[PDB]
């Protein structure tokens, strides 16, 4: 069994900062890898940020690098993604997703490798306006 949920999107003003859950149910955060995506309406998704297996490291966008910053709880069983520096071109949908990385082969130092997550979702909504 899998299922995830996103939660702590909002609205806020530009310049602000904002905080993301992606909790999750029926496998743990600790074997797996964790993905921040964005949907703009009718748009593709953008990779924000990941963590995998090893909480030692994480992957972050050149859009986000030095204003976002990625981190997991797995007593919580949650991924929580910290946002600052907020642009009017930050609003979006906030989705997340997992991959089974202790089970997988090798993760590249990147977002767009062959593999990919389509798992469960409901996403949470954010907006950067004054």
């Amino acid at each position: 069994q899998v299922q995830l949920q996103e939660s702590g999107g909002g609205l806020v003003q530009p310049g602000g900062s904002l905080r993301l859950s992606c909790a999750a149910s029926g496998f743990t955060l600790d074997y797996y890898a964790i993905g921040w995506f964005r949907q703009a309406p009718g748009k593709e998704r953008e990779g924000v940020s990941a963590i995998s297996s090893s909480g030692g490291s994480t992957n972050y966008a050149d859009s986000v690098k030095g204003r976002f910053t990625i981190s997991r709880d797995n007593a919580k069983n949650t991924v929580y993604l910290q946002m600052n520096s907020l642009k009017p071109e930050d609003t979006a949908v906030y989705y997340c997703a997992a991959v089974d990385d202790v089970g997988t082969t090798v993760q590249a130092m990147a977002v767009h490798e062959p593999y990919e997550y389509d798992y469960w979702g409901q996403g949470t909504q954010v907006t950067v306006s004054s």
